[PDB]
Formats: C-alpha cells, sequence, structure tokens
C-alpha cells in the first residue's frame, strides 16, 4: 500500500522501495514530490504544472509524450498541501528561504499581494480585476531573485513603455500625474505619452523621453515654443520682461525676421525679440513695433 | 565695398544691401553670420561646418550646392572671430544662455573640460589622449540640453555596455574597482563584465546586468554555486557548519542526489546537503556519508 513515509527528516510518498515523483493526488488533496529524490515540497514552488503522463498519473504502459510542461508558482502549506487560492492574496515573499523548501528542511517575515487564477498558480504580468488594471511581476529566477507574480508599485516600463501603478492599492493610473514635483500624462491606456500632446484646443510638451511636462522656452525640431507655467503652450504676442515675442497664432513656432499680424508687419531679430522705436533695413518701425 | 555694419547692436557684414550669411574669412580670420538675419554670431554655437560652394565661399556664379553639411560645435570669441582652439579647453558650460548667441544680445560661471580637433570643432564620444581613454558626451540638443563634448565622469553606458570613468580626471578605468560599496570588473578594453568571469583558474560572477561581483549562494544557469566572500567560485567538498556540499571539482555546481568522488558514492538530499550514517532509498552511507556496498 500506498503511505507517507518520513525517512532522514524528509517526507516521501512510497509503495514498498517504490517513490512518488511530481504531483499526486492524496486523500483528495494536491501534493508534489520532488522530480529527483521524491521530497515532499512546502511553501512557494516554481514547478511544472500537473499533465497528465508526465508530471500527474496515469502513467499508462507504452507510447512516450514529448515535451513537458511549463512551471508556475504554487503555493503549499507548511504540511505540503496545495493552497488552492483564488483571489489576490496576502503571503510571505519569496526569498531562498521561502522557495523550493521541502518538508523537513531547516527554515523578520514580509509580505506582500498576489494574485491567484482560478488553476490556483500566480498570475504574473498585466491583470484586470474589477474595472482596474494591475502589474504583477514577470518571472525572474536568478541569482537571489526570485520575481513572480508580486503586485507592482511605482514605475514600470514594459515593452519600454512606462507605466504608474499607484503605490496603495496597484491599480494603473491614467490622466495627469503629478509626481516628484513634475506632470506626466498617460494615455488611457496607461501609457506614458512623450511629445507634443493636445487637450481640447491646448498643446502640452512630455519630455522625450522621461515624459515629464515641460514649462517655459524649448527648443523643438529647430524651433522655439513658449509654455506656460501651466504647461498650455503659448500663441499669439508674449512679453517676457520689456520684450515681446509673436509665436505663430496655430502652431506656436516663435517668429523671427519679417512677419505680418492683423495687416501690421513687425520685425524681430534672430532672438525673437521685436524690434520698436528704431530702424530695420531702411525700414523705421515705431514703439509698438509696426512698420511706419 | 564689404564692410562690418552695426545696427540695432548687432553686427552684419554687407556690401549695399548684400549680406554675408553663414561663414566668411575676413582678413583671414573665420566669422559666421545668421543663415536667415546675417547677425554674427558670439560663443557656442552649433552649426554647419565650413563646406565650399555650400557654407562658405566662393560660390561660382552665386550657386550654393545642394544637401547640407554636418553641424559641429564651435566657439566664438565676443567680437565674432572663430576662437581655432585644439585639444583640451576650459570653457563656460552650454546653456540655453551661453550657446546660439549674436553679438549684440544681452545674457559666477560654471565651467568644465571639452576638447577640439584639429578642425577647431568639439570632439563627441571616446577619445585616446595622453595615453588614456576618455569619454565626451555626445551631442544632444533638444528642449533644454545642449549636450556634447563636455569630459564625461563616472559610470557611463556606452552603446549596451558599461564603463567607468575617474570623477576628477575622467580617465577609464580598467580592473577590479571597489565602487559605491561593491566590487565590479572592468576589462581591459575598460567594458564592465557580467556573468562568470574567470582570472586564472579562479572563477567569479558578477551581475548581470548591474555588474556587481556576487557572494554567498547563488542559483545560477539552473545549478547553485558557493562564491566564497573574496568572490572566488568554491569547488570539491564545501562544509557549512554540520553539513557538507559537494561542488563539481571543475564547473563548480552542486551535486544532488547520487554521485561519485575518488571512487565512492555519496548521496546529497535536494539540499545538496550530504546524507551521512543513514539508509538513502534502501542504500547504506557512512559517517563520510561513502555507501557501504
Ligand atoms: C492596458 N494596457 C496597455 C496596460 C495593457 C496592454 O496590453
Ligand atoms: C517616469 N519616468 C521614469 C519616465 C520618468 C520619471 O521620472
Ligand atoms: C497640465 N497641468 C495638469 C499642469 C495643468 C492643467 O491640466
Ligand atoms: C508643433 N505643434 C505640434 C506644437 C503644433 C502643431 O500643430
Ligand atoms: C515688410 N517689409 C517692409 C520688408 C516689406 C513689406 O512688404
Ligand atoms: C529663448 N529665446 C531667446 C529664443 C527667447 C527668450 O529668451
Ligand atoms: C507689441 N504689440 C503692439 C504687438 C503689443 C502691444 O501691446
Ligand atoms: C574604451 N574603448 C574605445 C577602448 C572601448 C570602446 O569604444
Ligand atoms: C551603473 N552600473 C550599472 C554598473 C551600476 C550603477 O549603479
Ligand atoms: C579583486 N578580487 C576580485 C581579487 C577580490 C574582490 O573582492
Ligand atoms: C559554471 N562555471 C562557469 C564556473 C564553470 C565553467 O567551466
Ligand atoms: C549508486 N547507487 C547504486 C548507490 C545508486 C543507484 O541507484
Ligand atoms: C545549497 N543551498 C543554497 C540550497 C543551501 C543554502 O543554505
Ligand atoms: C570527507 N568528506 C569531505 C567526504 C565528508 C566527511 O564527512
Amino acid at each position: 500500500g500506498w503511505q507517507f513515509v518520513q525517512e532522514n527528516g524528509r517526507t516521501y510518498y512510497k509503495k514498498g522501495d517504490l517513490k512518488e515523483t511530481y504531483w499526486r493526488v492524496i486523500d483528495g488533496k494536491y501534493y508534489y514530490f520532488d522530480s529527483l529524490s521524491g521530497e515532499m515540497v512546502v511553501g512557494w514552488q516554481y514547478i511544472p504544472f500537473p499533465s497528465k503522463g508526465s508530471t500527474i498519473g496515469p502513467y499508462p504502459n507504452g507510447i512516450r509524450l514529448e515535451g513537458f510542461p511549463k512551471s508556475e508558482w504554487y503555493y503549499f502549506d507548511k504540511n505540503g498541501v496545495l493552497q488552492e487560492f483564488v483571489g489576490w492574496k496576502t503571503l510571505e515573499i519569496k526569498t531562498k528561504d521561502s522557495v523550493g523548501r521541502k518538508y523537513g528542511e531547516k527554515r523578520k517575515r514580509y509580505y506582500t499581494n498576489y494574485y491567484f487564477n482560478q488553476n490556483h498558480s500566480l498570475e504574473t504580468g498585466w491583470l484586470y480585476d474589477q474595472s482596474n488594471w494591475y502589474y504583477l511581476a514577470k518571472t525572474e529566477i536568478n541569482g537571489e531573485n526570485y520575481l513572480g507574480g508580486e503586485r507592482r508599485a511605482g514605475w514600470i516600463n514594459d515593452d519600454s513603455t512606462w507605466y504608474y501603478l499607484d503605490p496603495t492599492t496597484g491599480i494603473m493610473q491614467t490622466g495627469w500625474q503629478y509626481l516628484g514635483n513634475k506632470w506626466y500624462y498617460l494615455r488611457s491606456s496607461g501609457a506614458m505619452a512623450t511629445g507634443w500632446y493636445q487637450e481640447g484646443t491646448t498643446w502640452y510638451y512630455l519630455d522625450h523621453p522621461n515624459g515629464d511636462m515641460k514649462t517655459g522656452w524649448q527648443n523643438l525640431g529647430n524651433k522655439w515654443y513658449y509654455l506656460r507655467s501651466s504647461g498650455a503652450m503659448a500663441t499669439g504676442w508674449y512679453q517676457d520682461g520689456s520684450t515681446w515675442y509673436y509665436l505663430n497664432a496655430g502652431n506656436g513656432d516663435m517668429k523671427t525676421g519679417w512677419f505680418q499680424v492683423n495687416g501690421n508687419w513687425y520685425y524681430a531679430y534672430s532672438s525673437g525679440a521685436l524690434a520698436v522705436n528704431t530702424t530695420v533695413d531702411g525700414y523705421s518701425v515705431n514703439y509698438n513695433g509696426e512698420w511706419v
């Protein structure tokens, strides 16, 4: 008869000398035994999902499968029972000490949030739940890292695109966000915008690649723009000190040389500053920079 | 005839209505005038190089050749004279206020190090000089950025590889370096190593991609290794307190299950701990963990 056997501090499932390895259902509960030694596993594990005839029985004699199940993160209690969790869970963090351990091995505790799918393994990557997006860490097991599933907070970079997850809820943010004394615009997909952004009729410039909203004079594509303190791109006449500048009515680019506004001709030097009360090119201009 | 003319504080170079634009040699010295307005430039400028028939004369029959010369960083004196610098120079930092100004425009100065090539523009990127490598800032003019040429210091990422430049001198460092409480190995080309690195017979492991040297137990490439406190990879029998582990003699990877060393069989549990004075899968092992046949 199949039975649990305690040997050398470890637990095995044996019938005679015959050892179970991989998954087995025992009294309706799921257990898992190390592929090589049969040692029963406890706590966090990154192991093959149960797949008939390779990682869970029956193993009918004869013809072999090629291939092998992908691994997933599962959580087993201190006695080896697979915890069949489904929602959000608060559980211990995954470290060298808390991952891949066997019953009877010699073990401050920290916690975070994880989300279990219907098959009782961890979700990783983007998750839509209760009308919001969340980001759960991608699995990376290397060196001292045992990452995978942890609900993330703050900035994340997915496929070279930046997203912000609220640190308190894990919820992916959209819209204008104020962070580290600066403004960012997250598109309705959550994606951090860079470059020119139009909201209603107002234009904004978000740093490429940093995303932060620019204010003041910006040289962009070899043109000068003035962005107001609010980030809004200025158009028309703008007075900086006692100096006047003209920014193109539609596009916002600063004019230099001779230009006409309301059937008047004005002249701006290379700096963009309006020539006033003087002569330029033989043409007098008045106190309003009108050609007179 | 051709002459400098002042109006509205600005300087132009004109013959009647005709205004010089771009580059011109005047009494053996080089000046440059804004392409649109003819205003003479001063200070730092990022502008096309003098290319005969395009941006410097002669222009036979007034014709300008097609296309447009590559732009470079030049330094003009306050009187418009191009400063024909070569080699290292300490000059004001490049900002909004200090780049692209024209003679007659109204502007604690901050200074930094630059290197001029033989054609009197800034060198950017890798420079070998005085038997050392230096990294000069790549050109990036956009928004508020007017970068290019500045001698860089500290960690820099160039084309996917990290290099470290001394903070005081800018000299590219090589070899083992203890920086911010971690060891890094910089290869003889200066490139920061990641992954396994062998010096002599000892192996070391440097974090990929951050470069810091690892110590302790590390799970790498689906095997366990023990890196001593010097970073050197342990091989053979290793004792931690009571527990014994066997690390593959050459490769260093920890054994589990049954293995053979010096014609004796040994067994390690899944943790790597050697089984001793016990029975394992029906086999007897002695106090040395040796299988007793
Ligand atoms: C909504 N998101 C962009 C966050 C998911 C994309 O796959
Ligand atoms: C959000 N980024 C990380 C893009 C910049 C933040 O400062
Ligand atoms: C862009 N801000 C959020 C800075 C202002 C108005 O929306
Ligand atoms: C250059 N902007 C994008 C600011 C305006 C275009 O219409
Ligand atoms: C504006 N200018 C005076 C140069 C010409 C107008 O037609
Ligand atoms: C930036 N400009 C010189 C172009 C305008 C005001 O300072
Ligand atoms: C300079 N302008 C005449 C254009 C504006 C005066 O208020
Ligand atoms: C610093 N080096 C030139 C030697 C390396 C790569 O460019
Ligand atoms: C820049 N490195 C990646 C080497 C480490 C910085 O802290
Ligand atoms: C420089 N060594 C790598 C020899 C020791 C570092 O800790
Ligand atoms: C895995 N190591 C790189 C240390 C051993 C190879 O020979
Ligand atoms: C090496 N041993 C015989 C001890 C193990 C066989 O499975
Ligand atoms: C060999 N291991 C890392 C698995 C044991 C450390 O204590
Ligand atoms: C001699 N070994 C190193 C085999 C282990 C002894 O307990």
